[PDB]
């Protein structure tokens, strides 16, 4: 045959297409939440947000930037015994509401840390949040055998310290046979990770163009959310274990790279 394998799927394995538009609707680009990262760090769109997670995280503005067509976040070694994991966080200045779709092309740092892509508005006691990835391809804990291919996705709906949470994980070994990223670990190549936030409760994740996990919020979302990427570690087996300090001097594994983000609003045609 003269055809290509990708012609046999309605999915775009490159991640460059949103989900099918429902009848009477269309996808339009939100330019303030989209970037190819070819024109530096655009401060009209993005900000370095430096609140810390727990020890050993130290968020720093110099641990993120835009270079060689990518947004990057690098983990380096500090000399405070309790804040030695120097890292960074980039978040949108604009906020977004349903119905919307966002997808980002990411190659993770190969250290024991969550490489993240998430949407949030709020704090520990009151928030609406969608985690598209919390992906760790190099767990140190000897306890996460599927982590190199496991897409960790979930939501949180928190009202006055009452948490509703559910996971909708997916595994990249469950992608379709024609998808060339099937079984490719998170550090080996860039993957695309998306979310169709359909309405106040329905959240559908996407991986390399294919429907991944999904969740239904137990309560309506009511907030508009910022888009965030960060890289963090902690001494917890659910994260995959604490990052090895020796890996932070290796520039081939210590850097999370984001090639692009495409964000779309679904609107009336
Ligand atoms: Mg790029």
């Amino acid at each position: 045959s003269h055809h290509h394998h990708h012609h046999g799927s309605t999915y775009d394995f490159t991640g460059n297409t949103p989900p099918p538009a429902p009848q009477g609707m269309k996808w339009v680009k939100i330019s303030q939440l989209s970037d190819e990262f070819n024109n530096g760090f655009n401060t009209d769109k993005w900000t370095k947000s430096l609140w810390n997670y727990g020890v050993p995280v130290q968020m720093k503005a110099e641990n993120s930037g835009v270079s060689d067509g990518k947004l990057w976040i690098k983990a380096t070694l500090g000399n405070d015994p309790e804040r030695w994991f120097e890292t960074s966080r980039v978040m949108s200045k604009a906020q977004v509401n349903y119905p919307m779709y966002t997808v980002s092309r990411i190659k993770g740092a190969h250290i024991s840390a969550y490489n993240t892509f998430w949407l949030n508005n709020g704090n520990i006691s009151n928030r609406n949040e969608i985690d598209v990835i919390e992906n760790n391809s190099n767990p140190s804990c000897n306890c996460q055998p599927d982590f190199p291919w496991q897409m960790n996705s979930q939501y949180f709906h928190v009202v006055n310290d009452d948490t509703k949470r559910n996971k909708g994980n997916f595994d990249n070994r469950e992608l379709s046979d024609a998808n060339p990223l099937k079984g490719v670990a998170w550090n080996e190549e860039y993957h695309t990770f998306g979310v169709w936030w359909k309405d106040a409760t329905h959240i559908q994740f996407y991986l390399d163009g294919e429907p991944a996990g999904s969740v239904v919020s137990a309560r309506d979302f009511t907030r508009e959310l910022n888009i965030i990427w960060d890289l963090w570690t902690v001494d917890a087996d659910w994260l995959g274990g604490l990052a090895k300090k020796e890996h932070l001097s290796n520039n081939n594994i210590n850097t999370m790279k984001i090639d692009w983000i495409h964000t779309y609003q679904l609107v009336e045609e």
